[PDB]
């Protein structure tokens, strides 16, 4: 009842309102899940449970996992459920999956997160519109990136951690930089080509987001969400709003003996932190100190990190409160680079980290999400 | 390791567009997390988890689940996460509760659904309307009442079923105004006394929708799905939409004797099926087939069983399949004169069918849901 | 080329969302065109044009005085145009087909003026949703209710009238139940027996408005539109939105006398005058002063009046202004107690004028209108 | 009680949501009418009346005519009405200043036409949505492009027009190619100069649509309106929406006598026919034939002819019934390829007309409108 990768795939991502429009959540996830198997070398047939991280489903339709099990022809008793976690949706369903393993329930899984922000629609209230009108509300600010406890931006939420840290505009804005730059290496290098997969529509083959940086205007920008004069976060150390879908396969020991299986990665533990809403931003490091605490391991014991990156803050934070090397951090680049779909990225870093590792490093990744929890998997590369 | 139940609540469930209109479905699920703490006589402070079914998510904010965990003073530290599984989502999150005290992860819980359709919002896509305008999608369709793989309502669906079974307008209605009956005799008797809590608002203390029936109305009505001249299903013999929630306190064996505590039941086990989407009637007679037969009983061992009526079809079928007698399915009525708020009446069957048991009686507590699944649990009362 | 009036007909006036919300303004307008054209004696085939004030046209289709004529059956080779000026709109109507007779282009026309502010909807902008959404605008407000060159309502225009004449809230107050004192003598009495024509709908045969004073609560209202301690103007002394229409037949002295035709009424003048937006309030007198100068009368001369009561101070400071008798002055009641369906209230305070005149009086009936104008005309009785 | 033409002026025309998004209806309306202000050599102060064709109305505030005259500095005491006969709206003005002055009323006024189809909006109903949503309908197709009495677009209705002529696709699509080669001839010798004012938005100087030909598609397109293999008319043949103004400085004999003023042209006569709603496109010539009985003239006596190109039927129509010369009519091109903003071009075909003819000349403008009626203007240039 050890659990294992079978495999590990991802979309390119892209930018709101481009090549992705016209294919929905659903469509995104339906790709990963299909080429998640393939990838298994485990028929359709054999996967018993596909879970969803998914946050902005307005308008999909009746649980999109389902949707997406029945098109990826996944048998019709195999189980289906999507869950929102906001962005550590797609984490938390790598984890439910990983339960399910651990406690005999199930064998094999298909664990993925898929969010389409450009079909994220606007709301009208049920009931009789008032004398002088109201406010369409908008699912990505009222459902996605509002904090709903603060009722404030996350972005905002996230100045309080910058000041904490005593972090400048200066290094947030010379962090974002320095993702875009890892992402556009490994573009270059086609350091993401075991683990993208293209994308239909003619057809997308790499990420948007990393090829829209605009050097010289990152310093001209003015805060986006604190405008008193000491603001420091702007469009361009934020993570943006994307689309895109990431999955895995996971199996458990007794299928890897039976089937002379070669999985690529081990999952080993997993831990879940929280924090005050406002503080969202701290949470992940305090799930890699539980992580690591009960593992029996130091920071020094791991190979790579990915720490999602909601904001620049997000990835400077965690390289400061864990004393980590910044060069052993999201090495392929980070979502101010990358992009954040956010139902998708806590299976997306997954992915990334384990065709990152090489064989016998141990990697872990971890993600916050608004209202303050976060979420972090420790892992083994075979 | 065991997983027992603490406490088991509900609100009174309301009409569409009535008492509780004003409130939201965050609103509710902290009014049956706060009762549902307090009846387990565990500290709120204890609570590790909160896990919540919810389906017509869209408006509420960021996962559902993390609002009503603060503001029922459940700890920053602990983990929250909305899941939608339509129709099964508080069954499913009752099972992801018993599962995270199974594996050890957890020692306690709180699992819960709160629905509130009347506050479900229509749509409008992103991106420029086209000329000629668009149309403003109703969530309560499109999300949750039409079967998205079909492409055609729930109801419509549910008439194949009728068909396999021979089953007849005459039977369909008989059987509604039986469960109309029922439902009128518990409040008359104050069956329901133990479970509904009040809710403020000037306070909803009973169910609502039993009372609406009709009787000289229901032959007259005309088939609401199905209008070839075949059809049976009727506004009157289906379930109605509505406002509610439900909630179930867990916790491990351990926390129990540790505790000296005086759990209410046991649950023993559970099961999961899956059919064709057109065929999720019939999935719940297959999930108790696969329950008692893990769990070494049979039918008889069974001394009362809730089956959630999204449609009259939906018991008929059940008592059928199982050979049940009628007189031991739904003592208290069902959703056909209950009501059907979609995410809570998972755990809302949980909760009545706990309450209807006597001390060293088994229960099974079964629910469909769109996309042709179904959910069954095995309960021993204490 | 004398100007005479054959007939003068209105609906009933209803209230906001109420006995008429399934009529459309074209429907109410066919009601008043018909029967106009009947009690004309005239054929509808003698009908040359069609004169329509309407103000919220939204959603109403093309030109909706064509779709009247043509509904009407009156000859398609008849002249149909819609024409807004705000709530002088079928004033001004009843003055374009005097126009159109003193000129000699016509002989016999129809003016009137139809408004369903039922059915005003609310707007959704052209082009893309921005990020946050947008308001859904009210037709109501936006096109209806605020002066668009001050930007505020016209009721908190209105209060400038208020204070530049020392008026009270006791005065208005006064004046405003005096006006509901006077509707419901009128409709008790039977004196709007000659004018109003009922409306299928089971049928609306008196005015709704005057019925809904509730006199104890007058007091306690909150001013509506000035909430700095020094507003007067409430929902009770301010006038309503409302549906409703009226019409009259106007046929030249040739068309008299070939006919053998017994008028009702003469046109004698007319006068428009304008002013500061803010200022629409003290328009009427204006233009009566110039009606009465080219007409060589004075304010004796005339037996009486009507001053449509966009507020109570409309009438207040027309009377005062004027020095006239009160008792001359809305004798059956004003908008204040029966209603103001904008585009109708023009032509339909000429209707209540002529039945309300006894053979040989002159009576003068005079409006204002958003954005600073008003309108006047002086007519005699046969 | 002459009428003459001062001025006459008109905005390019500008795409739908193109340059001249940012600019309303109200916006455009005061760059002609300060332009014709200027022009006419008369101070705003003497201006007496404002009268202003618009269809599309909604969403831009209490009677446009009111703002926009005050906006151009027109006298407070000045009156304003916005008038609706679909398409020949600001003809109708026109008509309607004329006899103002004809019979003595008024000495001087400004008419115009206006409209912004860019900013027109969608609607959501007054009152509560039903379960299943509700359509949200385009202003520019309910309240613009359909035919109210029909039901049906204006496109299907001139089809019946096509077969009552036997015209061809091959003529109406000569018929539009032909009308793009004159406007951009007109353009490209800089026959517009007289009459088009910039509009500063960085500023619109020239026509847009008649740059969007793309000859080699126009044989390729299907027919838009009528698709049952009969149909002819096409997004080519067929005029587009767009955004513009036009406008005329209207002035007495006894003005320009006093002034000693050089009008620019005179206003001899008009006429208006009307028709059955499916017949819209024959009213003109209908029209023209009244225009020159009563004015004692022949076809022959007019030197140049516009004709408003709703459709390219239309200008065949009106050539073919009235035995023209093709080379007189639209010399300059007409709405086919110019571009037709409904309520400004009963104005803007006066314009081009008054500034084609030569000295001495005399010419008709004519125009259609949904419903079924047609508007004819007898001019001599001066
Ligand atoms: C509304 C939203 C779409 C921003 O609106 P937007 O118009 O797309 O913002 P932009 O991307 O255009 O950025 C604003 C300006 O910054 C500039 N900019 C943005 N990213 C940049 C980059 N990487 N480099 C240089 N300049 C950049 C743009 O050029 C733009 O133009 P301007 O400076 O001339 O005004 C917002 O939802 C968003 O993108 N991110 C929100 C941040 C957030 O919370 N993300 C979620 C993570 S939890
Ligand atoms: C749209 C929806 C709200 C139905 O619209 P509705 O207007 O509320 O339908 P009503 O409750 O008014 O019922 C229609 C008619 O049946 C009658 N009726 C409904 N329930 C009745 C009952 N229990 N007894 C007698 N008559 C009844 C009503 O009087 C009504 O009036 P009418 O016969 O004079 O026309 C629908 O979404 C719904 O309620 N249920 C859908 C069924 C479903 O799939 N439920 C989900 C379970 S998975
Ligand atoms: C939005 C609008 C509909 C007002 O909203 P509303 O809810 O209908 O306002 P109400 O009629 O309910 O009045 C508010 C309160 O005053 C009371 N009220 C209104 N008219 C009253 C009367 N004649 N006598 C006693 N009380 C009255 C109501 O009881 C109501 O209840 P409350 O005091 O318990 O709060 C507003 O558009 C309107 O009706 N008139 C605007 C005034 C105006 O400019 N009219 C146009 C003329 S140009
Ligand atoms: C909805 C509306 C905007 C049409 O939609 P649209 O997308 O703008 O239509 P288009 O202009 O794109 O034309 C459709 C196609 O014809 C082509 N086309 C249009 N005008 C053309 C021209 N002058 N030459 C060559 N091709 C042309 C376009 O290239 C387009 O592309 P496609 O052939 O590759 O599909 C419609 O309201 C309209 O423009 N006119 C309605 C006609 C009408 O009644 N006008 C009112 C006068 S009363």
């Amino acid at each position: 009842k050890d659990v294992y990768i079978l495999s590990a795939v991802r979309t390119p991502i892209a930018s709101f309102r481009s090549t992705l429009t016209s294919l929905s959540a659903v469509d995104l996830g339906i790709v990963v899940t299909k080429e998640a198997i393939k990838r298994s070398l485990l028929p359709s047939s054999a996967i018993e449970e596909t879970i969803v991280g998914n946050v902005l489903s307005a308008g999909l339709g009746q649980n999109i996992a389902r949707q997406i099990s029945i098109a990826s022809e996944i048998p019709k008793s195999s189980q289906c459920v999507t869950i929102n976690k906001v962005c550590s949706s797609s984490m938390k369903a790598i984890i439910m999956g990983a339960q399910a393993i651990q406690v005999g329930y199930r064998r094999i899984v298909v664990a993925l997160g898929s969010e389409s922000m450009s079909n994220a629609p606007f709301y009208v209230p049920r009931g009789e519109i008032p004398f002088g009108g109201v406010q369409l509300v908008d699912a990505l600010q009222r459902d996605g990136l509002m904090d709903s406890i603060e009722y404030q931006p996350m972005g905002l939420c996230a100045e309080k951690t910058v000041k904490d840290y005593a972090f400048t505009r200066e290094q947030l804005d010379a962090y974002a930089i320095e993702s875009y730059r890892k992402a556009e290496h490994a573009w270059k290098e086609g350091a993401f080509n075991k683990e993208v997969v293209p994308v239909s529509v003619v057809v997308l083959t790499e990420d948007e987001e990393y090829k829209r940086l605009i050097p010289e205007k990152v310093p001209a920008l003015h805060p986006a969400f604190l405008k008193d004069g000491s603001g420091t976060i702007t469009a361009a150390n934020a993570s943006t709003i994307n689309d895109g879908a990431a999955a895995c396969v996971l199996a458990s020991g007794e299928v890897v003996q039976e089937g002379r299986l070669k999985p690529i990665a081990k999952v080993l533990s997993y831990a879940e932190a929280g924090v005050e809403p406002i503080d969202f931003t701290v949470a992940p490091a305090l799930a890699v100190k539980q992580l690591l605490s009960q593992s029996g391991l130091d920071e020094e014991s791991i190979a790579l990190w990915e720490i999602n990156e909601a904001f620049s803050v997000t990835g400077l934070a965690f390289i400061k409160e864990l004393r980590l090397d910044p060069k052993r951090v999201n090495v392929r680049g980070g979502a101010v680079a990358l992009g954040h779909p956010l139902g998708a990225s806590g299976a997306r870093i997954v992915v990334t980290l384990v065709h990152a590792l090489k064989s016998d490093e141990l990697g872990v990744a971890a993600i916050c999400n608004g209202g303050g929890e976060a979420s972090a998997i420790l892992i083994k590369k075979l």
